């Protein structure tokens, strides 16, 4: 599993209101968070399917 | 809940661009993903309603 | 299936960034939206399973 | 509603595989489509809720 899959989600300072997904490796699942549209970090996916494709596999 | 309902959605190797649905157990929701047309895995349904009927119940 | 189940989601005027779910009657599915914390309408649930239950799905 | 709410979805010339949402005014519903990542038209949203906020 790539290291970035262990990052906590980062909303950032932006004024957009976007639901994104991060992989929660402790829970073994993708989880939704609200992203502000600026200064994205790596564990930040458009969809749960995308988060799982990158990060679900051991 | 059937175990397959916890399997990540699989795009597969095909070149098609088909909208399918999978059960996201962390959210308890059936959500969209892009399927390539080949080698479908189990958590892959033609509609959100279909995925929920198969997988939402405890 | 209650009448509120036909409503589109309502973020409202608040500044919060709360993930909530609404029932999408056309699809028979539960989908997420960003609720601002104020003036919620009825098609607004803390989880997708809550929305599906309320709207008899 | 905005006139763009009547557009059919536009996948565009791109090769990416991105789920996006358009408002289908004939169905009264926001529906998913595959967007290629380039030359988006206006009836193109990252979520069903955003399509409904603009067009419902």
């Amino acid at each position: 599993r790539p290291a970035f899959c262990l990052e906590p989600p980062y909303a950032g300072p932006g004024k957009a209101r976007i639901i994104r997904y991060f992989y929660n490796a402790a829970a073994g699942a993708a989880q939704a968070f609200v992203y502000g549209g600026a200064r994205a970090k790596r564990n930040n996916f458009a969809s749960a399917a995308d988060a799982l494709a990158a990060c679900a596999a051991a």
